[PDB]
């Protein structure tokens, strides 16, 4: 198989290991308490957290629905903070300091206090915004990828300093994921057929049935995380078994529930 090196970012299982749309895949203990985290190795694209009622998450935690999910105004300001000032944070710690944003955003997060946040980098801004709160569906809540959305980025206290190499970003134009098989590259041979109007919809779909940590429940990555789009058809072909190779096809993107909901490669 001539694509297992190009397609290993794509096997989520080992790459990313946790639930995607709600990822929980590890456990700590705060002052005698076991909690959830997010644990995932890889940043998700376009996530954010949707409470209906009208404030986003990333404002800050109320000090409950006057706020948000996000770290509380603190002195000196912790968070949110900027990319150039998380870089002059940092700006002696030569192990951290020349971080990309997203595991920078991370290592960040993770500096607060055996328990790590998760964050958001939100590329708009270019802030990263520490969450106070981990949880992600329920205040009522659920974790989507929506327009609003499209620049944030969240990112568990694990997100690897090499994702760039071995986690997806973007989706593939003119390719159709499929499954190598007697050194041809065969259909992924049965799917779930999602109607979409184009790719962001079809990568919001993919988002909606991908791993998930939340109905001991741990994912692990398994699930639902890919998707064949035809532009043509307007079909989001949907599929839980990771794809082992690509086939040209101009009528197609490939996207995962990881993959920025928009660009392509």
């Amino acid at each position: 198989n001539p694509w297992t090196e190009y397609m290993a970012k794509y096997d989520i299982e080992e790459v990313h290991g946790s639930g995607i749309r709600v990822d929980l895949g590890e456990d700590a203990e705060v002052a005698g308490t076991q909690y959830r985290l997010p644990s995932g190795k890889c940043p998700v694209f376009g996530k954010g957290i949707i409470i209906e009622s009208n404030t986003t998450f990333l404002k800050p935690v109320a000090t409950l629905k006057d706020g948000g999910f996000a770290f509380p105004p603190t002195n000196p300001l912790i968070s949110p903070m900027t990319l150039n000032g998380m870089r002059d944070f940092y700006k002696n710690n030569e192990y951290v300091k020349n971080l990309d944003e997203l595991t920078l955003c991370s290592r960040h997060a993770g500096n607060m206090n055996n328990y790590k946040y998760p964050a958001v980098y939100d590329y708009n801004d270019k802030k990263c915004h520490i969450l106070y709160i981990a949880a992600q569906e329920n205040f009522c809540f659920r974790p989507a990828k929506d327009k609003l959305f499209e620049n944030y980025t969240y990112l568990s206290k694990n997100v690897v300093d090499n994702w760039e190499e071995v986690c997806p970003r973007k989706n593939l134009e003119n390719a159709k994921f499929g499954l190598w098989v007697d050194g041809n590259c065969e259909d992924i041979p049965h799917v779930n057929e999602f109607s979409a109007n184009d790719l962001f919809e079809c990568n919001k779909l993919v988002f909606e049935l991908s791993a998930s940590d939340q109905p001991r429940y741990k994912s692990h990555g398994k699930g639902y995380n890919w998707g064949n789009y035809n532009r043509e058809t307007q079909k989001c072909e949907i599929f839980n078994v990771k794809p082992t190779c690509l086939i040209n096809n101009s009528s197609y993107i490939a996207t995962t529930a990881l993959s920025h909901p928009i660009e392509v490669e």
